[PDB]
């Protein structure tokens, strides 16, 4: 690939060199390797989380009594786990022959924690088997270890799918990069109150923005529009996971 | 381009290998070849199709009497054909010297059909010359042959532009990949009722989401914002094609 | 990278070759070099510019008396300059070792002018030091020289960041390509009146669409969501630049 020509930047004013951490350098190499290997598409969708949110908020005491804080991440993790089993092509990886998919029968999901040294993506194993307060506790443990440089490489391995949430900061949508060899990543941005047509008038509904990027060699446009459709439906009534 | 390191996926749980069809493998190679050759941009726009939709729906009897079903695809095909003639850089391909564009004086348009064996993109020739019920019938014939593995390579050749519609499944927008050597592709997602400011108050208007990806070597940001602007204007009053 | 197979396009109808200007050819080579070097993400945000717009419009006489026209570009340039100093990683470039960032202590910003011969990106130096009417005048001078082929390469050098505005034509958002070796570019699309929840009811607010693409090796998802968040906050009350 052609390199970028170097520029004498000091010709235009004062410059200062600061170095990158090794974590950043690893980060950079992996993103660029994903970028060039994966033909990326992003499918955008909005989910109605008005009731999910009122559930989250009422279980605040139960959560506090358990010493965990119930955020949105466990509710996303649980729904994505159910879905990674309903639609197994999203839970798989392209075999190195390029002629086979390796379907995984396990669901482990990573989540992006941006730390000062750089990006870490801790993995929660068997997300399909744990409960909202278990996932709540573990997510928080893993993120604290990640921030404290005390996360062991053991916990950064063999994820199936990644959730990347920037909802705590802002934004409307973004296009995340697939964390190859995984085949998809869900970006989540900030929920807003929004007018939604009910057949007669517009009703304010709390809308969550989802941005699914996927590896188009393995997932086609319709499979991906179906994944964000189902996910928006599960987040609108999470009781459907019960059936 | 660096390869992705292979991972022993069975270290994390049970895995199963399923193989890809040859169609998928062709599909995969072409997308990756497009990805690396085309610097992609996507221009998003919403068109007001409230009246186009009420037209579509009233001509339901005429269409049924003709044995065709009038969906939105022919109305998109007709408008894009008019536009591919108004703005000819969208109807062209980069010459292999990289120093010339080959402008095509014919308008043939492909459309994405996702089939079980993989993605096929049948082509309707001289879209500028056929009528809404002719395009309606042909589109449906071609898609059935595509699903039935009875489409001949003859009908997969020499398109100018591609329409990719996921509106029948869901979603808000996506970023399609240019089907090189073509120079643009229109993605169409799901229409929603939306409040639109009329100068005084908001009016519910049925809005269609368009996502134009283009080859930025050949099309610049302003030409592309002008294409989705014109297309949104033609879909708001399709009678302007008459003049 | 595999090449695209050549197609005999004349097999499907009449074709015509028109050649590309040298400007286009330069343009094309740079975009493709950026595409393959930069793992791109785009962060989308909407800023409430209702009051900024009413300011712009009232200062129309002051501006006319000064012989300049006050558009939105100077208000974006000033706010981005303040921000490029608050969040210095956006004002930097990846060193050729790939192990250092070169932080620039100067703020010069380019802006995309699409001209008939192709794309030019004139640079306004020390944007942090000039005032809204100075930036208004200079922006317009530079764009006229650009259109007139009288811009000297001197003025196309050593920018830190690029603004690309298509708001004058239309669109909802797009994904611009980073002008490497810079690390980010702000795309601006068309402002619309929009219902915005105020805690009780929806209020029409004039919303401006921003699309920040960035070099993910150097900028992480959270730094970028923070940049568009701050920028939306500064454009909502530009007096905060005063403090
Ligand atoms: C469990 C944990 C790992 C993730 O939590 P989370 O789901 O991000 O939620 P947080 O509590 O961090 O978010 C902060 C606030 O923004 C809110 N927020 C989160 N997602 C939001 C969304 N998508 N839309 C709008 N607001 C959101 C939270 O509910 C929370 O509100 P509060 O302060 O009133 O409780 C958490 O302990 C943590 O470490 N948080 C830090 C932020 C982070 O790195 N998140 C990464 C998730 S991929
Ligand atoms: C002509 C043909 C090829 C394409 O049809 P189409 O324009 O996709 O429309 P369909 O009838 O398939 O769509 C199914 C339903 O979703 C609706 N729909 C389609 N586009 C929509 C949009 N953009 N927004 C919202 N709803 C939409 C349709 O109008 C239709 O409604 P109905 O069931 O009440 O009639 C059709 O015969 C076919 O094979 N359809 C299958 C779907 C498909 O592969 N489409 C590919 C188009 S690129
Ligand atoms: C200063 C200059 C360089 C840029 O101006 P600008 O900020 O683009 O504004 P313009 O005056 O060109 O825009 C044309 C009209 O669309 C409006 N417009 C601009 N940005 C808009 C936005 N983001 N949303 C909605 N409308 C917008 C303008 O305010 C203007 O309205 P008017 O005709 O009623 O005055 C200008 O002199 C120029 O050369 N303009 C030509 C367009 C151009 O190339 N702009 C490139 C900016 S990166
Ligand atoms: N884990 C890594 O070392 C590479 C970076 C992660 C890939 C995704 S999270 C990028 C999101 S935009
Ligand atoms: N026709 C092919 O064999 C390649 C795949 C099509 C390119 C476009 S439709 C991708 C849309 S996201
Ligand atoms: N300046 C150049 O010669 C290359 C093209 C500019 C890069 C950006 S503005 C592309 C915006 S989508």
């Amino acid at each position: 690939i052609p390199p970028i020509p170097p520029v004498d930047f000091a010709k235009y004013g004062e410059i200062e060199e600061v170095p990158m951490t090794r974590l950043m350098q690893i980060g950079a190499t992996n993103l660029h390797r994903s970028w060039l290997n994966v033909p990326h598409v992003t499918q955008f969708e909005s989910a109605d989380i008005t009731e999910l949110e009122a559930f989250r908020v009422a279980q605040k005491a139960v959560a506090k009594k358990a010493g965990v804080k119930l955020t949105v991440l466990p509710l996303l993790l649980k729904a994505c786990a159910y879905l990674l089993k309903e639609l197994p092509d999203f839970n798989s990886s392209l075999a190195p022959s390029g002629q086979a998919l390796i379907r995984k029968k396990y669901v482990h999901i990573g989540f992006a924690v941006d730390t000062p040294d750089g990006l870490l993506v801790p993995v929660i194993r068997n997300v399909d088997q744990k409960s909202l307060l278990q996932l709540a506790a573990e997510a928080a443990e893993l993120a604290e270890k990640a921030r404290s440089k005390k996360l062991g490489a053991d916990a950064m391995q063999g994820a199936c799918f990644t959730i990347s949430s920037l909802g705590h900061i802002g934004g409307t949508a973004f296009t995340p990069i697939v964390n190859a060899p995984e085949v998809a990543i869900l970006g989540v941005s900030k929920a807003s109150m929004q007018p939604v047509w009910d057949g007669k008038a517009f009703q304010p509904r709390l809308m969550l923005p989802l941005s699914l990027s996927y590896d188009h060699r393995v997932i086609n446009g319709a499979a991906a529009a179906r994944f964000t459709k189902r996910l928006g439906d599960l987040l609108a009534d999470i009781r459907a996971i019960l059936l």
